[PDB]
This record gives structure tokens, sequence and C-alpha cells, in this order.
């Protein structure tokens, strides 16, 4: 394709860095496009543009903002198939996923927040007959989002929707792995009537462009999605440079707890969806599957049956439901984890190699992989792989499985499979995770706040509360009585 | 002298294992108030283990049981107000006329406020479809840490611990090395009210050691810090490099006080006095940039000087003393450095500008109430927080100009406007970039009112209902009662 | 004229089985606009059974599916704004300059507002102990009934149906017999937007029959009524005696407009004009008691006379017509009786007071805009709602006095104050006994702002987030996971 | 016989001027407990004027000052629990084992809950545009009236007065003529706690006279009524025909207990017992229609009979007694006519069905615990609320059917399901038309949990945060800072 540019103040503009990078189609190894990289001057230009756009945007009525975001939704729906194809080329996720999830649920969140703008309200507190307090929920101003590569456009929508709905301008940095759909979104927003500067997109390298965003003194908040290690670097710099509010959605090693009374067909289906969707590149994946020892062998058989139905192939084919990983460097990291599982004694139930033959030799494929006989000290059990690698762990009692599920620095998601009323709520209330599913996995409604305990995040996305977290409270006291000085 | 002060861990005083101690000074005399043990790394580990155990007991209690215990602590604080204030006056140098009327009174107000709200802490329920719904729990973070500042020691300890405890957490609190004594008394008061052991632990120590150990501990879920802007950046950084903690920060400001062209100048002068010289200027919210219309400036200066001349320094226990020494001699040196930069940069000194001298003052860390006028926005005393009794008077010509100048700063804590006009008061306040805004007053901080800073003056908020919620974390739970459909 | 108008039940027009009909007139010309079928007792029962079936389909859809449908209705209303406004002008006699700028615009604004809040309607979750918790659902009421008034026919239909439908209910709407035509158009618009059949049914009729059959029906869970204070007392009685229904009532008022001594009198006169002579005085919230300081009363009177001379009665479709006839000859007769009582009781007639005469006026029920002054609190025109273009000017001496007299009334709908002074505006407003309070303005009713009456002016509220919640009912659900203990 | 009981008006006992009195009986012995004066029409007006004066004092206080006064009342109630419980037992006939553990304890829990929420009662602020904003105030209604029922006299008086006082109102409370004594004690306790004179007045009397005078008075803004469905329709009607009052009603029910096919039948029998025979069946929320699968009906009947055998009637002050007489002898006659209607329609009497006889029973209004089985949906004992110790057992075949039959009633108060299955429990509860729903339990009513009826079982709710808000009225205030535009 054409050499992709930055998007600043409602037009494509050349980067003033003189630097570029390439994004690879993970199914072929070919270069998709050359992308310009925003430097320090590009960030300052984006910020000044955002400051000018934010004032226009905040001065509109709440319903005027609502209508513009809803027009963007209508465009996204109409262009769902077009945007999904570009997403498939950039990420390697099958079209069967991208046309059905990536833009649909991105738009859903934009649609949800568009409707809530008129309900964003402050408070009023009487103190006494002669004084009262009222609060305003004011825009932060200019905020920055740093996106991840697994759900490029959805992440762009989940960050920009609450930010814009709260009256801010956002500067969005997509992942260097997958920058292309973020730039389409910027065009769609302008077409919908978003004022220039309110959504600027700055492709680049995280070591450079992201750092320049976190360091800029006129950016009031950073929202980051990525791996735990990368988050720790981002969060520090947003302190050492200028005091920014922060939200982080990091990785996890989420547990899936199968109870003794669970149906094993349901449990196996839930476990399949918790591990192999998007080729296992999902932060909320239930990679640690805890199963009663009494049912281990049966559950293993049901997992192997379902793994055999997985259909890798042409990513634009209707029946394809498994794709390559996002890049060859990521595959190398995933294969190193698979080899550490072999060396540490875990039993390889299936997969564990790359895929071979016509149409796979040129892609970044890893076969769906399952380890069993896993113990809590193994590398594959303690660390996030971010690939299609399920770990099966046997357990004996409910107290044990709760301790083991919680004995981690990760805290993102968790789930339980049981038909019993008391067991479902009782187990879930004791798990240390922000996103808990009972008898399901992966559904993430716009209404539902999501985010991590412990090392898996700071703050939340989605829900009414995330709209509020993109505002800052101003408290105003009206003193109508006589003021008394003691001097 | 007081006896050597120990750490407070798991409902009792206990000796530090650091082998290190420090002294706190009475700033009015220079004398050593007490020797205080410093908590080392192993002491912090023991406090966290203690907090984890106590937190489980506390959170398993009913909401109303937690409420009643905090209300008992409020009753003891009200009963012991005078004794606590006298101790705070000894440790900080603030006049008893302040400490007995403000510090514990408004500290206990916030604990009392949160005690009543514990039963209203509620999650949500969201129906997705006939066969599925979501509900949320507002769960405790677990063990949280509070790091206090030295200017309002017991008020800060209450403002941090009250929402943390009311939300079901345990707090480990580290008082400032300058002012450790009242925090240890508060720990005893909480236990006497029935707080389970381990729920409020107190670790005196130095920022570079005890503070850093807390911000680095893997099993602490949140840090709440009050202090200077520079210290905040270091605290905020370690709380990420170690383990990904939630953070609240209340830092300094350079807050503007805008006097409008229709303001009564006696009211403006009274507000400006209270915005600058309470607690000897050692208040983060002080209105230290006073913007006055050019046509009123000379008359305003005259009113300020008349009021400055009423300021009564002296014995901190005397009823009519309303001005105290600064908290320490190193702090006074910093304040004097700023006063000297004001002189050398061409600001006009109208009064003060020197230490106080004579019997009763030579051994205290006293600085005279100081006013500069003819200040410009580039001067160091206008741009930087001084945390001493130093007012800067800036003239201005029109409303758009003063709004731009008020906002042209990295600080963002407080602001105020003096005007009897309805439209001007709201219109100006709405354009100021600050979290705490006062119309025709200054300084009042009701328990119900969230307070904190824009921009570099803070992260998060204190007080109000929202701060109780910020000491919980949300767990979303989806109940799927329909058949699950796998694509595989 | 137009074609015969039928009932709208279950997505289609359908003949009434009552056998009865009535005519709606054009109040500008006296000509029959249309013959309209009246809904009988069996027609209401059919409508309820339609509504019940539709409601289940509606409630089972996702929140965003409901939101998208109401937004499609909004878009249609924006597109047809001018045609619907012209029809409203024909049926009510209000000038097109009003109907095309306010009536549909602000009715659709409220529908748009509630469409977007549907996904935010949430219950709560309340932990009791480790072994038990409570969660709540905001469930639909089921079938609700709205009874409209004639002064703002489609705006009222939208302000009632929008939160009811957004909350998951079906609504049966009975428009006023004076003004049924736009409600029928709205029912068609809803179906065209995708509203399921039965979710909004429209039953024209007389109040004595169709209205009474709705209030008595046992499967209707809520009645929302807009109209006169007297008609309200009757509806509220039958909605308890027959079957216990939730009730919302928006009745009239005698709202005070308080002009302070510091007020600019041109602004005060403009506000008073807009508070009395819009929609030819046929507005429940009108500020018909104008309190003016004794010292400025004469000057204020001259300013009113000057503005009243500017009122332009004439062709209702002409752009510069800003004053219309009253809705009917019987209503004008009542306004004329109040005017005559003003003259007999000693009020001083400042202007107006008579029917309008001449070509173009002899066929409609026009009354000249009327102003009384030298009024006293005991006069009939001061004590009772007239619902016509009749302003009463009252003099006052002090602030406490005017607050007493503004509040000495069984009405409680609206109030306002004119003053540039910050303290005076909030101080006075906080003491007035009224649900809708305007400072330095009048009449604006944003979708976000709950509006409704104190005392005899109403029950409940319309608009705002709270009215969406009020069209749901709370179900509390306790999940007990511990072993239940019986004492038997 | 105690001394003739007087009215409680403005902080003191005062004689009625009505000249009328009534008597309250001990239902265990038939003895007269006391003569009680009845409030006349002039007495009601005096109470309203006292309440108007007190409310002004009370609302002028700070939120936390009101909180502390209500907390003092709570402390007195806890201290005086046993004395109050004994009096409640003498007046109502409920065993001391209940009154000492439930009546005052849960009443004081609700007062304690609302005491803590007073400071969190907030309005809203809504920006419209740069030049205008809205804020709301939650203002007191003023003077409100509570009408109490006889089954839980002091608990009801607290559940009505606690939100009403917490919201800044004054309440005039009329206890039930059957049980007037504890309400007079409550009034002295409130005054002893520091409640201002006039804020809580108690007017004993009859429903036809005193109750009606309260519902008619023009200066009472709200009525909250607890009673039977029939009397509620009368009360709600007069509160309209006279003055347009806000209304809350908690009426009776015919609540279903659904036992699932997978329920443990011992747990189900224990829940059914507690849902039918606590307080001798005189509980509006009782699960008096017990639905059991056909395949389990016989086994369940045996389990019910065994637990009925354990019921222990006797001395109401004995520790082991857990069943009492009905509240009055006229109420026993009504309950007996329902029992005879059950026999005459062919319901099978499983146990009970007669008065208790012998020494220590022949003087009390005792009815034996009674269970009917083989019951059908059309029987009188299944369709109508009995308010006595009469359980009806109904067989069913499938889930869809039992949901239809549970919902096929004009009542809507409570419901419950017994099932260990996650999907079945929520799925069923979500389809039941009742405001109060228990899963695997019955009867617990936390202060945090709103309670009230669907359909004919009530209007509005009690308890929860929402009920604090329902005793305020919303005032919307628009501040317009831009130039006002008149079209005239």
């Amino acid at each position: 394709m054409a050499e992709q540019q930055l998007y600043i103040h409602g037009k494509f503009v050349a980067a003033t860095s003189g630097k570029t990078f390439e994004t690879i189609n993970p199914a072929t190894g070919e270069v998709l496009a050359t992308v310009q990289a925003a430097g320090r001057e590009d960030v300052d230009r984006a910020v000044k543009s955002a400051q000018q756009g934010q004032k226009v945007w905040a001065a509109m009525s709440a319903m005027a903002r609502s209508r513009i975001l809803r027009k963007a939704v209508d465009i996204l729906r109409e262009r769902n198939d077009e945007l999904a194809r570009l997403e498939t080329l950039d990420t390697g996720k099958p079209l069967s996923e991208t046309a059905a999830v990536d833009i649909v649920t991105g738009a859903d969140v934009l649609e949800y927040y568009a409707g809530l703008i008129p309900a964003l309200e402050g408070s009023q507190i009487p103190l006494r007959d002669s004084s009262f307090v009222y609060t305003r929920r004011e825009p932060l101003g200019v905020v920055a989002g740093i996106g991840a590569w697994n759900y490029p456009i959805q992440i762009a929508l989940w960050k920009s929707a609450p930010a814009l709905a709260a009256g801010n301008a956002m500067i969005f940095k997509p992942s260097e792995v997958t920058p292309l759909t973020a730039l389409k979104l910027a065009e769609i927003y302008r077409e919908a009537g978003l004022p220039d500067g309110v959504f600027n997109v700055l492709p680049g390298i995280g070591a450079e462009t992201g750092q320049y965003l976190t360091e800029h003194p006129d950016i009031a908040k950073i929202s980051f999605t990525g791996g735990v290690a990368s988050g720790k670097k981002v969060m520090a710099n947003s302190a050492a440079s200028s005091l920014k509010e922060v939200t982080m959605e990091l990785g996890g090693k989420s547990p899936l707890i199968i109870a003794e009374d669970a149906n094993l067909d349901l449990a196996a289906d839930i476990a399949m969806m918790a591990n192999f969707y998007s080729s296992g590149q999902v932060c909320t994946n239930g990679t640690r599957v805890f199963v009663p020892a009494k049912f281990k062998a049966e559950f293993e058989h049901k997992i192997l049956e379902r793994v055999g139905r997985i259909r890798a192939g042409d990513l634009f084919a209707d029946d394809t439901n498994f794709g390559p990983l996002v890049s060859f460097p990521h595959r190398q990291n995933v294969l190193r984890y698979i080899e550490s599982g072999k060396s540490e004694g875990a039993r390889l139930l299936c997969g564990g190699d790359v895929l071979k033959g016509e149409g796979f030799d040129n892609g970044a494929w890893v076969a769906p992989t399952v380890f069993t006989d896993c113990t809590d000290d193994m590398t594959i059990v303690r660390e996030e792989i971010f690939g299609p690698v399920m770990s099966i762990l046997s357990y004996d009692d409910e107290a044990e499985v709760i301790r083991r599920a919680n004995a981690t620095e990760y805290g993102l998601a968790a789930g339980v499979v049981t038909p019993d009323l008391n067991r479902a709520h009782r187990i879930i209330h004791q798990l240390e995770a922000g996103i808990c599913w009972i008898n399901s996995w992966g559904e993430s409604p716009a209404e539902m706040p999501v985010g991590g305990y412990k090392h898996s995040g700071i703050g939340r996305e989605n829900g009414v509360m995330t709209l509020q977290s993109y505002t800052q409270v101003k408290s105003i006291q009206v003193e109508m009585g006589p003021f008394q000085s003691i001097f």
C-alpha cells in the first residue's frame, strides 16, 4: 500500500522525524506498508493541535457531541467488512473473527458512551443555609492512548470513546506491529464531524513515540494496554516527567476453575474459547485450567477432540478459525516458552511446533498446544505466553484451587464452571481478579467495567465509571455568609 | 522529655529491628521532643504480614460493625481534642489556637463522615438479556500505605486512614520524620475503639528508607502520599517499578486568589490574609498569588499591611497567639532563600522578609510575615511554591488576562475569586484550572467535598463519597445462564 | 378538512367499537379539522392486551436495540419538524413561530436524551456477609397510561412516552380531546422507527369516558397526568379506589417572579413578558405573579406597556406572528371572567382586557394580552391560575416579605428571581417553595433537568435521569448461601 | 391499667381536646392495658403547626448534627431494648423471644443506617453550555405523616420516621389503635436524644377520624401508610381529593414460596415454617402459598407436620415460647372465617384449624397453627390474605406453570424459591412479579434493601438509599449567565 503518514488536525501529514518502519503481513512475511514514525516535534505538534480541537469540542453541547460519535458508529457499521479485512492483513486474525468481533464490539462501546454524555453530572452539597458546594466533572484536556497489537481498532475505540465522550482530545499511538486501522478510524471520525485535533494518530516506535507522549507536560492522562513489563516502564516515566493520571490494562495468567459437578462438554468448550481464540493472543485468556483429578483424563480427551476441529488456513476463508501469530519475533518468544514446558517435565498433550506445508511455511504459525501434568512452579504456568498454549492443572479440593488460582502476581480475569448456586458465587467472591465469568468466557459488554487486580492493571475500561475517570472533579464552594479572619 | 517512641504493629508498641533512631525537635525551642525508632525493611515486612491478617478480620465484619468501631474512635478523638492538639503544637510549631480548633476537629469530622457511609458502599447489577446478567463487587484493595506530611500530621493521618479503613482495608501509615508523635497516639485510639489488631499500623522512619520500603513492597495494593511535588515524582515512580500500585497524591500548589474590580477590599484583604498566613504559610492550598486590579492595588496593599501588623506571634499556648514558627530550621533556610530571590529579582518588599529576633524567638525557626508587591509572572517567588508566610501581589488589567495568568502554571491545586456578582463569580471559577475553588472565602474543606489537584498538583482526590470508592476495586461478574456456544 | 381519525392499537389504525365520535376544531377559524373516534371501555381493554403483548417483546430486546429504535424515531421527528408543527398550529392555535422552534424540537430532545440512557439503567449489589448478598433489578412496570393536555400536545406525548418506553414499558396514550391529531402522527412515527406493535397505542376520547376507563383498568400499573389542578384530584382518586397505581401529576401553578432592587429593569421586563405571554399565556409554569420593588414599580409598568404594544397577533403561519388565540371559546370565557373579577376587585387595568375584534379575529377565541397592577394577595386574579394572557404586578418592600408572599400559596410549580447579585440570587431561590427555579431567565426546560411541582402543583417529576428510574420498579433479591436456620 | 395515655405534641404529653378515648387490650388475657385519648381535628392542626416550627429548626442544623441526634436515639433504643420489647409483647401478643430479638433491634438498625447517610444526601449539577448550568437540591418535603399498622408497631414507626427525619422533615405519626403504646415511648426517646420539639409528634386515634384528619390536612406534604389493601385504597383516595400528597403504601400480600424439584425438602420445610408462623402468621411478607412438586408433596406434608408439632405456645415471657395469640379478638374471628371457608371449599386440613383451649389459653385470642393442603388457585384461602397462621400447600408439575400461577394475583409483595441450582434460582426469580425475593431463605429485610410491593401490594418502597431520597423533593435551579432573549 501507500506509505502511511501521521494524522494531525484532521489531515494526513508527513512525520518530522525522517524515520519510518514496516508492518509485516504475518500470513506471508511480505511488507504491508511503510509507516512514518512520529518524533518529539510530531508529538508537540499533535498536542498543540489537540489543545485547539479540545476547546471546540468541549464548547459544544453534550448532545452535539453525542450525535457526532453516533455518526461515527454508523460509518463503522457500514464499513465493518472493509475494516475487518485490513485488520486481518495486519494482525493475522481470521476474517471470521475480525468481521464479527473487532469492529462490532469497538463500535458498541463508542455507541454506549455516545448515549451517556448527557448523563455526565456533578453534585451539589448543602453545608448550611449560607454556603453550599457544587462539583463540575471537567475534561482532563489532552489525553494519550497507547494501544496493543492484538485488537488494534477495538482498543482504539475502547480508549477514544470514553475520552472523547468526556470532552477530551485524544492522541492515539497504535502498536508499531499493527498501525493501519487506527488511521482509518481517524478518517472516519473526521467524516462524522469530529473537530480537527480531537483524535490525532501518531504511529511510531514505543521506545520513541510512546516515551515522548508519556513525557509531554501538557498531556494530562495516559492510557496504556500491553504486557506487564512494558507497562512498568510507561508508568514510571508518566511520573518522573509530569504528574499524569494513568490507566493500564496489562497481561494476566487467568485461571479457569472447573468444579466437580461441571459438565465436561461445557467445560471443554469454555476452555477452548478461553485459550485458542485469536490464536491465543488475548490478555484475558484462561491459560491455567484447573480440573478435578477425578475428571482429568476425560477432560483431556474432550480437549483433544475439540483441538482436532481447529481449522487453520486461508484467513479470508469462511471456515478458517485459527490464524498465525502477529509476527515472527513473537512466535520465537512463544516457541521458547513451549520448549521450557517440555524441558520442565510438563506432558505435551498436543501441538508444540510450528505448522508446515503449502501456505504455512511463509506464515508465523504455531500449532494449538496443550500441556498437562503441570505444576505451579513451571515457567509456562507462572508467566504470560500470549500464544495458543493451554496449561492443564489437576486439583483435589476447593480451598486448594482457590489458593493456587490466587497465588500469582497477575490478576486480570478468572472463571468458574459449575451448575451449583452456592459454589459459583462463593468461589468467585474469593478470586482476586477484576473480570469473572460464570459458565462462560470472554464476553465483555460495554456496560461492564474491566481491568486487573495486582500487577495486571491500574484502573478500568468500559462501564459508566470509565466515562467518569476521563473527567476530573472541580469542587466549588459558594460562601454567602460573612467571612471571618482571625488576623 | 517523652519516652523513646516505638513502632506500632499489630495492636501494640514494638521495638524496631533497624537499630536506627531519629529525633523530633520542638520548633519553638530547638529542644529534642523525643527519640523515635525507625522502621527497617524487616519491620515493614512484619507490618504487612500483620496488616494482611487484620484486614481479613476487619473485612469479614458487617458494614455496621465497622461503622460503630470508627464512631467510637471519633468519640475518643473528640474527648481528647485538647490533649492531641497540645501535642501537635509541640511537634509542629503551630499555635494551639489553630490545632485545637482545626487539626483534630476536621480530622475527626472526616472519620465520622466515612463511618456513616460504610453501609452505602454498593456495587451494580446490569441485565444483559433474559439469560445473562452482570453484577459488581466493590472489594477492598487489601493493604494500603499512607505517607503523611508534616504540616497537618494528625489531620492527614485521619484523612488517609478513614476512607481506607471504611472501605475495608488495613493501612500502614508512615508519618513525616519531622512530626511522628500524633500518628502513634492515633494508633492507640483506634485500638481502644476496637479496631482489630493489624488494621492500622504506624511506622516512623525516613523517606529514603521506611517510605521507600513501603512503596516497593509487593503486597501493598495502593499508596497515598501527601508532600511536595518533587517528592511525589519519586514516590510515584517506585510504586510502578516494583509492583503496579494504585496511587493517590496530594502535592503542592501556587494557587491564585483573584480579586475582582467590584470586590469589597476589606473582604478581599481578610481572605488574602487567611489564604497566606494561616499555619505560618505552611499549607498546600494557600493563595500565594494574589491578583488585584491595577486601580485598587495601592489601596489593597494598605489594607494588607494594616492586617499584617495585627499578626500576633508569641507563646504557642497563649490564647491570642495566631502565628507560629516554621516547622524546622532547614525549612526556614529554604524559605529565606526564596525571600532573598524576591529581593534580588526586583520585587518590592512591603513587610517582613527576615527572621524574628529577641527573647522567645532566637531559639525558634521564626520568619516574619512577608509581602511582596510589583511581582511579575517570571519571578521565582511567583512561579514556585515556598511553603512559608510569603504573599505575592500581582496587578492586572482585565478578566481574560487574569484567567490566562492564573492558569499559566504547572500547579493546579486551589483557586478563588472575590466578587459579589453572580455571573462573574461562576464564569471566572469555571475557567480556572484547579480542583478546589472558593468563592468569597478560603480554606474550608468539608468532609463531603472532594479535594485534590489538577496537573502537577496531584493524582486522585481525598474526601467526598468518591474517595471511599477509590479505596475499593471493582470486580465484574457475569452470570451466563444460557448455553455456551464454542466456535471450535 | 381531513379524513376521519381512528384509534391506533397494535401498529395499525382501527375503528372504535364505542360508536362515538367527536370533532376537533381549528381555534383560529372555528372550522372542523377532523372527526375523531372516541375509545370505549372495550377499546381500552383491547389496547391493554395489545400493550401487554408488545411490552414483552420490547422488554426482551437488548438495551441498545431499544436505544437504536427510539433514535430512529428521533431522526424522523427532526425530518418532519415543520409538517408536525404546522399540524400542531392548526389543532392548538399556537403560532408556527412557536411550534416549529419549540414543540417538536424539545419533545424529540427528551426522546433522544432517554434513548441514550437505556444502557445505563442499573440495579445495585449489596454485600451482607460472606455467605449472603443482595442485588436489585430495575424492572419495567408493564403497561402505563399517559393522559395528555392540550397546550403542548406532542411535546407532552413525547415527555411521557420517552421515559416510559426507554424504561421497557408499553404506554397507552390518551391525548386531549381538544388536540388529538399529533399524537396519532407520533404513533405512526414510532412504528416506522421499528417500535414493536402494541408498545405505543393512542386512544382519543373524552376525559369523562376514555380517561376514566384508563385510570380504572386493573392491568395498568401507572398513570401519568398533565392538566389542571382540579382535574388532577379526580384522576388520582380513581387510580387508588379501583386498582393501586403509581401516579405522576403535572398540574398548574401561580408561579412568582421576583425582581430585586439591583435588577436591570429592561431584563426584568423581558423575562416577565416571556413568563406571561408565550403560547398566549397557556403555560403551566408561567410567572403570573410579578413582584417588583415599590420604588421601581412605576418605571417597570412603563416598560411592560412598551413591550405589550409589540405583541403581534395575526396569521398563525406568518413568521412575525408571536401571539395566538386561546384554544377554545369556553376557555376564553373563563379568562374573561377572571379579567372582569380583576376590574371589580379594584386591580388597576394597565392594558388589554378585551376580546380582539375585526376581520381575522372574529372567528377565533382571541383575548388581548392583559396586565393588572396595584394587585393584592387576596384578589382572585392573584390567587388562582388563569391559564391566559393575564399578568399581575405586585409591589413589595423587603426581601423577607416577598419570600413569604411568594410562598403563601397552595401552588408550587415554578419560581424565578432577577438579580445580578451572587448572594441574593441563591439566598432567595433556596427559600422558594417551587420545583423549577430560574435565575435571570424563564421557561427553559432541558431534558436533563427534573421538573415538577411542590404542594398542590404535582406529584413526582418529569425529565432527568430520575424520571427514567421512576418508570421502573425495584425488585430486591437476596441470595442466601449459608444454611437457613428455623426456630421451629 | 396504666394511666390514661395522652397525645405527644411539641416535645411533651398533652391532653386531646376531642373528648374521645379508646382502649387497647392485652390479647393474651383480655385485660385493658390502658385508656388512650384520640386526636381530634383541632389536635391534628395543632400538631401540624408544631411540626412546621420544629422542621425549620431541624433542617437548619448541619447534616452531621442531625446524624448525631439520630445516633443518640439509636443508643437509647439499644439500652432500653428489653423494657420496650416487654411492652410490645403486652400490646401485640408477640412472644418476647421475638420482640426482644427483632422488633426494636431491626427498627434501630434502620434508624442507625439512615443516621449515617444524612451527609451523603446530595443534589446534582449539570452544565448546559458555557453560559448556563443547572443544579438540584434535595429539599425536605416539610411535614409528613406516617400511619402505622399493628403487627410490628415500633419497628414500623422507626422504618417510617428514620428516613423522614434523616431527610430533614418532621413526622406526625399515628399508631394503630390496636397497638398505640410503644409509639408514645418512641417519642420521648427521640426528645431525650435531642430531637427538636415538633419534629416527631404522635397522635393516637382511630382510622376513620384521626387517620382521616391527617390525610385531609392541606399542610402535610406526604403520607406513608402500612396496612391492608382495602384501607390503603381509601387512604390514597382522600390524600388526593383534599390535598395532592406524595404517597407511600406497604400493603398486604399473598406471596408464593416455590420449592424446586431439586430442593432439599428439610430446608424447604424450614423455610416454609418461618415464612408462615413467625409472629403467628401476622406478617405482610409471609409465603402463604407454598408450591411443591407433585412427586414430593406427600413427603413435604409429613415434614411440615413434624415441625408444626414443635411449635411451642405458652407464656409469652417464657424463653421457650415461640408462638403467640393473634393481636385482638376481632382479628381472630376474621381468621376463623377464612379457616371455615377453606373447609367448606374442600381444602384438606393437615393440622390445626381451631382455637387453643385450656388453662392459660381460654382467655387469649389464640389460633392453632393451621396448614391446608390439596389447595387450588381459586380457593378463598389461596386468593385472599388471611394475616393469620394458615399455610396453603399447592401441588405443581412444571416450572413454566408454577411461574404463571405464582404471578396470577393482584398481590405483589414477596416471593421466594428453594433450589440449589444457579440457573434455576435466578431464572425463576427474574420472572416473578414481586418486589422482595428470597433465594433459599425467607424474611430477612436488611436496612440497605428496598422493600415494597408490585401491583396492589403497594406504592413506593421502604429502606435502602432510595427511601431517604423519596422523603425529599427535587428543586431544579437554572443559573443563566448569558443575555436573556425575549421574542417580544
